[PDB]
């Protein structure tokens, strides 16, 4: 894929934090896969929302990674958040794209969704994705998401004008997502 090719001249490989965590979540030993543990169980860590971020964040310039939802099973939150993201309680303020603060694409179901801050947008791809390839580019402010099987089909595209530094952000309802190693 020379589209792949091009985004991967920027590729990340960001590994999760484990401090920001919910309890219920468990984090492999190379930090790069998260699943929902059988039993559930401070202050950095999301009190009530089954979130997660990364330990690096991107304040300029151009980025990609890639975030594989293929044991992820009928539910999922994949995007990007300013580290201002609330992390106590369930509220709008604290659930990824719910806010000012947060970008995600959204599987419930069937369903598939782009959110951001009372805006939302319905998409329709061909096939379950099976893995999303995230594009920022921050001074553009652009981010971009992709359908990465199926041909790095386009699947939407966040525009704003960001205002701090963005870290890769998940959140589960069941299995386990990871972030493939990229070159």
């Amino acid at each position: 894929s020379p589209e792949r090719s091009l985004l991967l001249k920027y590729a990340r490989t960001p590994t999760l934090d484990p401090d920001t965590m919910h309890a219920r979540l468990r984090l492999s030993a190379d930090r790069l896969t998260v699943r929902c543990g059988l039993l559930g169980s401070p202050v950095l860590r999301f009190d009530a929302l089954w979130q997660v971020l990364a330990r690096d964040c991107f304040a300029t310039g151009r980025h990609y990674w890639e975030v594989d939802v293929q044991e992820a099973g009928a539910g999922w939150w994949v995007g990007a958040a300013y580290a201002s993201l609330r992390r106590r309680g369930a509220s709008a303020a604290a659930r990824l794209g719910c806010n000012r603060q947060s970008w995600c694409l959204k599987r419930y179901d069937l369903e598939y969704w782009a959110f951001h801050d009372g805006q939302r947008s319905r998409l329709r791809p061909r096939d379950d994705l099976d893995r999303l390839g995230v594009f920022l580019d921050y001074e553009a402010g652009v981010l971009a998401f992709y359908d990465v099987t199926g041909g790095m089909s386009h699947l939407h595209t966040f525009r704003a004008t960001f205002q701090e530094p963005l870290y890769p952000a998940l959140r589960l309802w069941e299995g386990a997502i990871s972030i493939p190693r990229l070159p």
